[PDB]
């Protein structure tokens, strides 16, 4: 009823959208994982009368479901997808995605990680991506490589006419008490991404992380905070 979603509030199966900015949309679906349940987030921008997708709803049948809440709620065609890292919350569900019409992207880097972990592999590469600091242009947002964070290929996502940044997996919500999944991390390296973030993008006015909560700028320093006291 407005709040955002939560795994409390999207029934079994489903996918929900809340709406951030005229023509973005955050996507939330739930997913099981070595026995826990977790939700994850994805974005939507409006590119004239056609959608890009950033990053699946986490599974095959859960990116089935976004596309049919898609057709729902907003009615315009995703065209492209970007994939924001190779983890399965990110390209499970590419397949789905490649056989409903949609092109699929992702940097080099995810494709080959994707592929050598026998995940679900993006069609096209995004060059211009290898090197921190990185940027370019996709339709109506920014991707920037900010270095080794989360994982060593994560992407983040800005909507300039909205001033969104999506931070995927690399930011976590001002709620969180732990670096979430750490298994392919660069704990040491990613403050220094973080930082990198917070001076490519000052005027963030919102701030979304790979699961959890929306909030503003603040979920940056958070990020780095609950990094480095876990490392330590
Ligand atoms: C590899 C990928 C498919 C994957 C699989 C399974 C989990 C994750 C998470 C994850 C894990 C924990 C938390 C917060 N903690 C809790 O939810 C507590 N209930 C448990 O510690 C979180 F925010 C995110 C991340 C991530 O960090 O991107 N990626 C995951
Ligand atoms: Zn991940
Ligand atoms: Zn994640």
């Amino acid at each position: 009823s407005g709040e955002y979603p939560t795994v409390n509030e999207i029934p079994v199966g489903e996918v929900r959208l809340y709406q951030i900015a005229d023509g973005v949309w955050s996507h939330i679906a739930t997913q099981s994982f070595d026995g826990a349940v977790y939700p994850s987030n994805g974005l939507i921008v409006r590119d004239g009368d056609e959608l890009l997708l950033i990053d699946t709803a986490w599974g095959a049948k859960n990116t089935a479901a976004l596309l049919a809440e898609i057709e729902k709620q907003i009615g315009l065609p995703v065209t492209r997808a970007v994939s924001t890292h190779f983890h399965d919350d990110r390209v499970g569900g590419v397949d789905v995605l490649r056989a409903a019409g949609v092109a699929t992207y992702a940097s080099p880097s995810t494709r080959r990680l994707a592929e050598a972990e026998g995940n679900e592999i993006p069609t096209h590469s995004l060059e211009g991506l290898s090197s921190s600091g990185d940027a370019v242009r996709f339709g109506p947002v920014e991707l920037f490589y900010p270095g080794a964070a989360h994982s060593t290929d994560n992407l983040v996502v800005y909507v300039p006419s909205a001033n969104v940044l999506y931070g995927g997996c690399a930011v976590h919500e001002l709620s969180s008490t732990s670096a979430g999944n750490v298994a392919d991390a660069d704990l040491a390296e990613w403050p220094t991404s973080v930082e990198r973030i917070q001076k490519h993008y000052p005027e963030a006015e919102v701030v979304i992380p790979g699961h959890g909560l929306p909030g503003g700028l603040d979920l940056l320093q958070h990020t780095a905070n609950v990094v480095k006291a876990h490392k330590n």
